[PDB]
């Protein structure tokens, strides 16, 4: 029961984009995850032990050995609650009513959603050149797609407000379309007719990498909450 | 290499003074460690697999099966850097100087240090009676301990600000004196004839409790850091 947490969200804020973690490992530590890759080079998006990298060209790429990421959550993903939603519900409504289900807003959980959406937008992070900037000015241009009547599998992870700038809190999620085509990091979204799935972790195991980027990065941030809002809103 | 840190301490903050944690198993997760047992009944503080519980009345009771703790941090010590130090050290020129020899401000560490000190100044949280007050209240009257030219060691960690409020973010030290009958969590202490030593960890494992007292609690304190300053 745990979610593999690979580096700090304060540490991709402030420019470490080159981690050391070998997405090779992936199935030691789970069949589900969300994150990003070395370089920002693309969003990183699984399940049922199936990884893909999201560019801004459009394309999903496997998950290939070789590849390595600087900042990543994993689990295997066992489907504790189920709920259908068969009416239109927006990210707000949504979340509400999540929020009313889950046994808890302290522990973390994984979550799915799998169907039809009339809307979602992504974002897609882009490759970056050294000397890289902070995240917040790497995002400033950062592509934005919409998807109309769209289907296909919202994933991600629900963390409480004790581990924000560890892991993002509240939630984070991933799309990637039904014809592993398109998708990336989820902004806003409406449902229509799908499946919601939910896992609930009782331990986070954060992994730091032995990196000189990150050992040498200056991680204070006063303002490092705003900025996530930033970056992942 | 990793750090096992049982609970938050945004939820010891909020009066979560019972957790479901047996302290029996502490073997597969570390051979050192500090923290508190439930019902604030005592401070917890073992190293080379002895552990111990210090409380208020001035004895030390090891470590049983049933013993239960809703907050605490262990791990497998292992020696990274080691310091001796031989002449008079403030706790602010202590933690001046161990600063100035970290790889990183950004990793976990585990910190012991072994010797004659000329003073430390220790608290022992007390046992709690249901329904349980935030722990800034719960400190205000908490038992103060005073030694001076004592043999003993401290024991803690240091922990990354990113981490604060799931530990506490800086230095944490608990203490015992040689004997094995006094000390607690540390406020302030002078060094005399010491030897430290460094641990350095690159993974950091929160277990959550199942409890219901942890599922319900309100850990929104928007305040905490400051909360934690003022009990730690
Ligand atoms: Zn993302
Ligand atoms: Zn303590």
């Amino acid at each position: 029961s745990q979610i593999y947490q690979v580096s700090t969200m304060t540490s991709l804020l402030d420019g470490v984009y080159d981690g050391d973690f070998e997405l090779s490992e992936i199935p030691k530590y789970g069949d589900f995850g969300i994150g990003t890759f070395n370089k920002l080079d693309g969003e990183l998006i699984g399940f049922d032990g199936e990884f893909y990298r999201l560019r801004s060209d459009g394309t999903a790429t496997p998950v290939q050995n070789g590849d390595l990421s600087p900042f990543c959550s994993f689990t295997f993903f066992t489907p504790d609650m189920t709920h259908k939603i068969d009416a239109k519900m927006t990210r707000e409504e949504f979340e509400k009513e999540i929020n009313s289900i889950l046994p808890s807003k302290n522990l973390f959980y994984a979550i799915r959603i799998d169907g039809l959406f009339k809307k979602v937008q992504t974002r897609t992070v882009e490759l970056q050149e050294k000397p890289y900037v902070p995240m917040v000015e790497a995002v400033k241009t950062q592509p934005i797609f919409n998807f109309d009547n769209v289907r296909g599998t919202i994933v991600g992870f629900l963390t409480p407000a004790y581990a924000n700038g560890i892991a993002v809190s509240g939630y984070h999620l991933h799309f990637i379309d039904e014809g592993r085509n398109s998708g990336g990091h989820v902004f806003d979204y409406v449902l229509e007719d799908c499946t919601v799935t939910i896992s609930q972790k009782m331990n986070m195991n954060l992994r730091l990498p032995n990196t000189a980027d990150f050992f040498n990065a200056n991680l204070d941030n006063p303002d490092f909450a705003k900025d996530i809002e930033t970056t992942e809103g």
